[PDB]
């Protein structure tokens, strides 16, 4: 029997799930869908020739009995409401990032699905599915370099909008880096400090670009990430991580190599879409399996959203203190304990 | 409406096939299966939890109006039986290597097909659904090395059993790059030479390891293929390819790199099933996708199971009697031309 | 007329420079040396067969009028006073690191020197005149990544001795980097902060091993420098230099690679005496030419060392007091202007 | 006592030489010089400042008793008869590459040289000073890969001038390989066999470029070299050794790497006079050393010489018959046994 699922927000985000679910992944059907603007969800339907229900409002669709699980990928400030209302109905939810814009909205899903005795909710940190990650995981896991000590990492994008803040490095760009790497090393944050570096000629005069993000864990971890997100050059993820007997580093993209005019080189992505296709397309199909075989979520927690908001929150306060920031995380629970 | 496919052939290759169907790609249901060894099929059917009938054979599976398509995943030398079978029934189908065992038995096929007026048969062929191997192909399809003039390439694998015999060094395992090359630079093949290095320690008294096949094309590309089969390092794919003005080549693997022990290093895979995992899901999907949208095949197709075919009779020949042997193909229909 | 070089100090360091000059380089000859234990001075003059006079001190050996050039390789805190005494006799030094112990020193150095009206005194920063070091210095000076914004290095050692305390990682081993960072982006050093990641087991109680040194620039360009001298798998130097457009990174030393058991891999050198053999040759062979083509050295200088020091001691301050310390630097002469 | 050295031929090879030894290299000096153009000759003693007499012939300068080395650096039909002579003589001699332009020719060398008692000829193959093939000579003198069993190599230039002909690629460019790889694998040569790809757009009408050479040992390790060298992008050199459980591969000369427009790469070098510029210098340290340590040179032999040119011969009658020719070749000397 297939999984029958519910989309809850139809832009290019859930436009993208529904197409991976309907052309690409296996044992789930796009059922039901709601958007704000009820023509786009319509369209959205005839679009990707859906056999799908459109509802006025989440509350509607998730009233619907036929629908098992839903997607949570309307705009980001109005997750936590949906993901609320799912937890309540009893559906499983996959829930993009973020889970919700506050700590404190992240505890209201936490301390809501603590009471339903098991996971609903699976949060959008596709990167804990991408192939060199689980690598890197796999290495951690079987004490290849001894005590991680220290983490190098990048976060690179060759340019952006005029729209795009000094806020938003950390909110929007280094989140992905915040939840993965504590996951790796199985170590909470302790305390951030944002560092400036003379700004690019490739920034907007209103961005502070480039910066670097010190994190020390509360083992003792030091973690220096660079957000550099007008480097013209391309788009690239760079994570190196210092154990006391090793150093495992994560891959470039796959690409041939090249020798002409001078040069021996292989090629660096342009486009931000075309890095973590395949996790995307995993992280999706675990939450399917999982269900399935199961009959509860396995991939990147509420907590770990929560983790994630408390630690966004403590970045954006440091960029403007210019001081080392407190990380505050309540005690984890054993409700999400592995 | 998904693409309703029947199997011929339960044993590890037609198991792997309903596997991925079943559980990983989108748009068809296994709907019927055969295998010579009743008792077999009906086992997998209940070891994957199908919603599929028993055929006693592969005629009365094609005798099925809800079957829209076939696997032919049988013993080797029964595959070209099931293909003219199917075309007769006018099913599309998917045929592991090899279309057939003879020149003439992929020209029976040929024919046939040509009939039909449009694609019926893709020959699995996967390697040409590998991104690498993509990436090389649109390098040399943009002209990015100008004319290409020669290629070295290399099939290693660590070990083989004891049945392994020289042979089956361009049989099973050559043939892969046979198909892959003349694809990779649309030129056909004239001639094919072999020469024997020293025997290696590692080989059986009877096996001829490891071996040099020379191979030109009509156009003049010289390729020098290595197959060494008990490599014990790993399995291990080389393919480079020099052009006028620049020079291609495949990458490695994707892998952490390891600092450890006076040592810089990355992961070379053991098991050559770990090698080609996403061509075969990206080229079953391929099948799927083209009967939906196209209603005929678009991989890897019958004239190209016939050019293997021809070619690896020649270098059988060649393997026997040491001196450069022909490769006589007829002309390429109209029917299979781009 | 080959330059007549006398040697202050006859250790380990003060036997390798007289044996590149005597058996490896052109255009000089040693006529001279002086330890404060003159049985060992002696016995270095018999163990390369010189034709050199044995003076009891450096005032004896400067009086030697057929002295042109003399090379300081005694114990460290001694360095500063051969070179003062070195530059009153008006003859070229070259000075292993450091040039004197503290700012002050090198400052008296420094206003003798200006006197001169040429350069007489070199220092031992051999990292300038290694080729992957050169090859980053004609990028940056050839605009090829724009504006340097950030940089991110290594220094890694296998193991240290007892006697090897915290302070040292700053002073013996950071104080390479501290040198040729500033030279590469012809910037100058504006404050510094020390942050300790949890201790390695690797280290010895009394040791805080790692470390990561954090550097910013007057101009805004931000260093993180981690030294880690127990790293255990080699010696190894990293530097990666981020700009406006692009990125450049000194390379691993040359290595052939190898695929077995597994692996693909070159190798990482353990011994740190290893790395840099070339570029003490091409030091002192710079020293030897430009004193006679130009009458005057050309190397790094007395206020490079001069930078070092003050550097370092606001280094070993930060170790201990946890916060940034100003790195305080005098205006840069315009004797010691390219 | 620095070595006294004459030089025969100062073109700009012998000019290249006396360089280094007058300007780089330790323990010699160049004594005296003669070229058949005698007012060449005195220019190079003025350009180079040598206090040096110039004679009007090989015989006079081989006559002055203040002579104790000399390099045959002339036109290289000359070679053989300026080593006789010094052999006659009694001086050692290093000669740049041909020993002499038929086997024959090398023959009588060796036969003269074999009454001497000890080696005086030292030939200019100055790659097994490079210290990536000194690393593979290393790796297989160790067994890391086991037995060797086939080798890959490479020889690609940008461009050739209008008077490169056909067989100059044998001759002048593959000799150097046919040198180095019978010493890294201790195994000679026993046939040679020459294949024609499509000549490419790059080279003149009159050249057969590119251009395969197979050639095989005694002990039946295959190689296959490529020769190509017209090849635009750059000078550039590969070898690659096949063993039994394991290969090793020459690494790319050292170089910066670059990010850059969507680019990650390294340089590849254009000019060939940068390639071995360090192995030029360390064969001639070892010639001086040899000599001063041992009373007898070091390097490639008068019997390498000879293989040289009956291999070279042997591939240029396969360059015009299209068959494998066999490498006739008379036994080692013992004189010559390691």
């Amino acid at each position: 029997m297939s999984l029958r699922i519910g989309v809850i927000g139809t832009g290019a985000i859930g436009k993208e799930h529904i197409n991976r679910i309907t052309n690409k992944l296996s044992g789930a059907e796009i059922v039901a869908v709601t958007d704000v603007n009820q023509e786009a969800a319509q369209k959205v339907v005839e679009q990707y020739q859906l056999n799908a229900t459109v509802y006025p409002n989440d509350d509607s669709l998730l009233a619907d009995e036929n629908v098992d699980a839903v997607l949570v990928t309307s705009w980001g400030p109005a997750h936590e409401s949906s993901v609320l209302k799912a937890i309540k109905a009893q559906k499983y939810v996959f829930c993009e990032v973020p889970l919700a814009t506050t700590a404190e909205g992240c505890m209201r899903i936490v301390e809501e699905e603590i009471k339903v005795g098991k996971r609903l909710v699976q949060v959008g940190f596709m990167r804990r599915y991408d192939s060199g990650y689980v690598q890197l995981k796999e290495a951690l896991d079987n004490h290849v370099i001894g005590e991680p000590l220290m983490i190098h990492c990048a976060h690179r994008n060759p340019t952006v909008g005029d729209n795009y803040t000094t806020d938003m490095a950390v909110v929007d760009t280094l989140v992905h880096e915040i939840d993965v790497l504590h996951w790796l090393v199985n170590d909470d944050y302790e305390s951030v400090q944002v560092i400036y570096p003379k700004k690019s000629k490739n920034a907007l005069p209103h961005l502070k670009d480039p910066q670097i993000v010190v994190i020390e864990t509360k083992g003792g971890i030091v973690i220096n990430a660079e957000i550099y997100v007008n480097c013209k050059y391309g788009y690239d993820i760079q994570c190196e991580i210092v154990g006391e007997d090793g150093i495992i580093k994560l891959p470039e993209p796959s690409s041939i190599s090249l020798r002409k005019e001078g040069r021996f080189s292989t090629d660096i992505l342009m486009d931000w879409q075309r890095r973590f296709v395949a996790a995307y397309d995993v992280e999706i199909q675990d939450f399917i399996d999982s269900i399935q075989k199961k009959g509860e979520v396995s991939g990147p927690t509420a907590w770990d959203g929560y983790i994630a908001a408390v630690t966004t929150d403590a970045c954006v306060k440091a960029q403007e203190s210019g001081q080392k920031e407190k990380v505050e995380l309540k005690e984890k629970p054993e409700f999400y304990q592995s």
